[PDB]
């Protein structure tokens, strides 16, 4: 059931990519969609949900479309009341033809009952491994029960990038890079933090991995960013 963790030849090589490594970091430097209690009002192809969800900071869309692994998992949504969290992408981004537009995948939780009976918010601890050593360990926060293995990687992203310069414009200080989920069922699961070898990047297809809508339970997932240097 869990995923077995990183086989060493298969993590993504920073040193093979040889695009601009700063259109990995726009994805996770202060950039996410956000919007609370939204109900879907519109579908392109039959795995998507579009909403009416406004470009908070920056004036850029007012319409998103979110892309989910299959039909269930949208039909699923459709009609929900939900909350939404999740990294936008404007390169590729295919709607019909029919005020800004974004797209993304999953990111989507149900409201109700996924609060916490406080109002308080969930610290989730990070630690992070350079060369095998925890060199660092930060907590994010959510405000959400149930939330998206999404909303928590793009925070703990947006964390590094300032503090560790985990990506730059031309490329990063790390080789390899995998962030993995515990959750207290003892599932695993991982993520390769790196762009795909070549000389250019696909955000949308890079992205894509989100689309599963994973959710984990805040209060008890446990995170570990993995992260080499072992090249130089
Ligand atoms: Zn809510």
């Amino acid at each position: 059931e869990s995923q077995p963790d990183p086989t060493p030849d298969e993590l993504h090589k920073s040193s093979e990519f040889t695009g601009t490594m700063g259109n990995m970091k726009y994805l996770y430097d202060d950039h996410y969609v956000s919007a609370t209690k939204v109900m879907s009002v519109d579908k392109f192809l039959a795995h998507d949900l579009i909403y009416n969800i406004s470009d908070k900071k920056l004036k850029n869309y007012d319409k998103v479309k979110t892309e989910l692994l299959n039909e269930d998992l949208a039909k699923k949504y459709k009609d929900e009341v939900v909350d939404v969290y999740g990294s936008n992408y404007y390169v590729n981004c295919y709607f019909s033809s029919k005020g800004g537009k974004t797209c993304m995948y999953g990111g989507i939780t149900k409201h109700e009952g996924n609060h916490f009976d406080n109002g308080n918010l969930q610290n989730v601890l990070i630690r992070v491994y350079e060369n095998k050593r925890n060199t660092i360990s930060f907590e994010v926060q959510t405000d959400k029960k149930s939330v998206t293995a999404q909303e928590l990687d793009i925070k703990a992203r947006n964390f590094l990038i300032n503090k560790k310069n985990l990506y730059e414009f031309n490329s990063s200080p790390y080789e390899t890079g995998y962030i993995k989920f515990i959750e207290n069922n003892g599932n695993t699961f991982w993520y390769d933090m790196m762009p795909a070898p070549g000389d250019k990047f696909d955000q949308s297809k890079y992205l894509m991995m989100y689309n599963d809508n994973k959710t984990v339970d805040s209060k008890s997932v446990k995170i570990e960013v993995h992260l080499t240097t072992k090249n130089g």
